[PDB]
């Protein structure tokens, strides 16, 4: 059985915050929500990673870029197109670049462009725009049990939090809100907000990661932001053996969640938040007239509920269950 | 008197043809309408060209790139996105890129990331839809004076031409179809289809830069699939004074009819066609509270018809310029 396609998601790498803590001072030397020199990285690497995989081990893509053997689609933010060009420079790394006249680079050092295209702004594919995403929260998840149990929990700490981050503190939402900049304070070496301290920037930090994935916990939540995504993914594998398509991978640059959101709707959520340049794969395999696909998520492969104690199944049968969440949402 | 903004639109660079002469086998070594290396370099040392115009020379943009600095927007080709990617590794170069750690490269050869945003593919901003440009044509230009005396003179080849090549030429569109393969022919040095004279290929090569031009000589045609990229470049403008905006440089990536709408849009229509890598620069200039504009087309400056000796004018007057020809269509 050999790999003859695959389809990727990515979260993007390391960035600037959304916005600030009112009651610190924090420079973060990149403007807000852009990708950091870090990202850039950690994309980087994460190319360089795919490349020993699917280059180097599976001998799915070629050493030098074909065109049009990739489909790069973005998100309409620049951090997640610079996250997808970071990666292809470490998936199609200087030096591998076309050559012009006697052996010259086309471009100094041997520079790959390879295009990406990105998706309108109001798109709801890869990310759900987010008063449409906060409106699904309202009416979905934020009166659930288990948001009002943890709400309950954390509630007797709003009041401190919010004095001493001055920002706006009266529920989980804006826990995971602050939450955000402590993450993004802590990735940078960033000391603690004045008055807050390692103890109380754990549990918001844990509680924003609960949060974030807890909303996932729920595969109609899932289904309405990211039904529309897996399905196309799982299409792209079918082009791969009906004819209609010739690349040998799809890849979508996304967002921590477009990887919770289809997870969620594979009915295999995940337990902690997507941290930067997270990644999934959907590897499809052939051996003549068998079609066998796996997924894989951060390295790992993940077990499908029907898939077998190789965590693998048949793309006949990967139709049926996605044919049958679909009936269901 | 400062440089303050600069508006720029781009045509790709070299690429493979879209189609076939049928009677010929050509190889191209790059799959149909994509960039070619020879396209890759093209851009590539443009971008170096502008680097030494906008960094070096005027100072407007600094050394190393700034975040939020430049928004650059390219129409939903592979090769449009490919060549500003390409432009961009020649303005801001390998070893000019962002760097971690101690002084340690985010990613190898100091490479620069720079978002490209793409518009979709039914948007007629700077890619005028295929089938509605066609449309324009057949309504405006097909049936001009101009277009039925040239076709009259062409006319007595078409037999012979289609004889040779294979393809269908019953009028100027076809020539233009067949124009452009010859085009790429000899920009790749190969050899003429069997039984086309040198003088031959010349001739539908003329016939080809003449239509093109042709087609934007109506201002109303021009209008029709320009107007709205041109009050677009022309409000950037605005948005550098009003403190709407913050970039230095908007530019557009887009094709050979991109220049040719703008152009003609202006009342400036081009003579010839634009060949590759070929651009357009609206500049801005700020001296305390007088805003002035110039116009430069492949390296050299335009003359407005509002424009002084100096082929400069009020950013006011071209304002009132623009919006005249609003009123006038
Ligand atoms: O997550 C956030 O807060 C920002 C707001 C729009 C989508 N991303
Ligand atoms: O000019 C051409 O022929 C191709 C067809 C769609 C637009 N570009």
């Amino acid at each position: 059985s050999k790999l003859i396609f695959v389809s990727m998601i990515t979260r993007n790498g390391d960035r600037a915050p959304f916005a600030n803590i009112e009651n610190a001072n924090y420079s973060w030397g990149t403007e807000l929500s852009e990708l950091t020199p870090i990202g850039m990285n950690q994309e980087y690497n994460l190319g360089l990673q795919l490349r020993k995989r699917y280059i180097d081990k599976f001998g799915l893509l070629p050493e030098h870029y074909v065109d049009q053997s990739i489909y790069v689609l973005s998100s309409h933010t620049n951090r997640t197109v610079v996250s997808a060009q970071s990666l292809l420079m470490g998936l199609y790394p200087a030096g591998t670049g076309p050559l012009i006249g006697d052996g010259d680079p086309a471009i100094k050092d041997r520079f790959q462009p390879i295009p990406i295209m990105t998706l309108s702004a109001d798109s709801r594919l890869i990310q759900f725009p987010y008063e449409q995403y906060l409106a699904v929260l309202k009416k979905y998840v934020y009166n659930s049990p288990e948001w009002q149990n943890k709400t309950k929990e954390a509630a007797p700490n709003f009041a401190k939090w919010q004095q001493i981050l001055g920002n706006r503190i009266s529920g989980l939402n804006d826990v995971i809100t602050v939450g955000d900049v402590l993450i993004v304070a802590q990735a940078h070496g960033k000391p603690l907000p004045k008055g807050l301290s390692q103890e109380d920037a754990d549990q918001i930090i844990a509680l924003t990661d609960w949060g974030l994935a807890q909303q996932f916990k729920s595969q109609k939540v899932s289904y309405i932001m990211g039904g529309k995504l897996t399905n196309r993914m799982i299409e792209d594998l079918n082009n791969a053996v009906n004819g209609k398509s010739k690349y040998k991978m799809t890849y979508y640059s996304g967002h921590a969640l477009t990887l919770l959101e289809v997870m969620g709707t594979l009915g295999v959520p995940l337990d902690t938040a997507p941290g930067y340049a997270s990644n999934l794969e959907m590897e499809l395999y052939k051996d003549g007239d068998i079609y066998t696909v796996k997924l894989r998520y951060n390295g790992k492969y993940v077990k499908l509920p029907i898939m077998d104690k190789n965590n693998s199944c048949s793309l006949d049968a990967l139709n049926k269950y996605m044919q049958s969440i679909n009936e269901k949402f």
